[PDB]
């Protein structure tokens, strides 16, 4: 469980910032709110480890649920296609993410689940397609984050150097275009060393979360309600 850890209580990781006042306070304030976590390897491939596991374990066992994700998927290589990558070069990683939605359907077990996000191969390529299918998605809109994010900004080179490549860290463009590009509503609670309140964003603004992340010391773990 090197990638994607076992559940433990949320009061567990106090550990890892003993005699810190406001860590401790923030923690004990989670704990309200939320039962349980599961830690992630800090590699750079976090958010989207994370991201992709959560989601489809919240899956498991809601069949219309599951047949209307199935859907989206079997469309996302035209969206590929439409910001310019090749389909003998996204699909090694393409086959591997239908595989595992596959396999949510036919299994159905956390066990089997947790087995393909820890094996380094099978976790990697699924990591790889989540990274491809959210360049796509801001290629293809790219006035879209420029008129609401970016006004400024270079999309082409920024897709290219902080989206592509593995272990490149995400932001708040990452994050919206992903939870955009598969319909998935997420929330991240921030946990920082400022004297401040316990806080959380929403995305999209509007909606009822699927998935729950921490965010703390440049990690996304995840957490149960
Ligand atoms: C999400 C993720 O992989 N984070 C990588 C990290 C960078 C630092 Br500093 C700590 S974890």
């Amino acid at each position: 469980f090197n990638l994607i850890s076992e559940k433990c209580d949320i009061l567990s990781i106090l550990r890892d910032h003993p005699e810190n006042r406001i860590y401790r306070r923030k923690i004990e304030e989670l704990s309200k709110r939320f039962t349980a976590i599961r830690k992630t390897k800090g590699d750079r491939n976090c958010f989207y480890r994370a991201l992709g596991y959560s989601y489809l374990e919240s899956l498991l066992g809601k069949s219309r649920e599951i047949f209307k994700f199935k859907e989206r998927v079997l469309q996302t290589p035209n969206d590929l296609l439409a910001a310019g990558f090749e389909e003998h070069k996204f699909r090694n990683f393409f086959n591997a993410f239908y595989s595992v939605v596959e396999l949510v359907e036919k299994d159905g077990s956390v066990s089997s689940l947790l087995k393909v996000f820890n094996d380094q191969s099978a976790s990697d390529h699924i990591v790889q397609f989540l990274r491809l299918l959210t360049s796509a998605f801001i290629r293809n809109r790219a006035d879209f984050f420029r008129h609401f994010i970016d006004e400024e900004m270079d999309i082409k080179d920024f897709c290219t150097h902080e989206v592509e490549p593995m272990a490149t860290e995400c932001d708040h463009i990452q994050i919206t275009a992903l939870s955009q590009a598969l319909s998935i509503a997420l929330q991240v609670e921030y946990v920082d060393e400022m004297d401040t309140a316990l806080n959380h964003h929403v995305f999209p603004e509007a909606a009822t979360p699927s998935v729950y992340l921490l965010y703390k010391t440049s990690h996304y773990n995840i957490l149960y309600a």
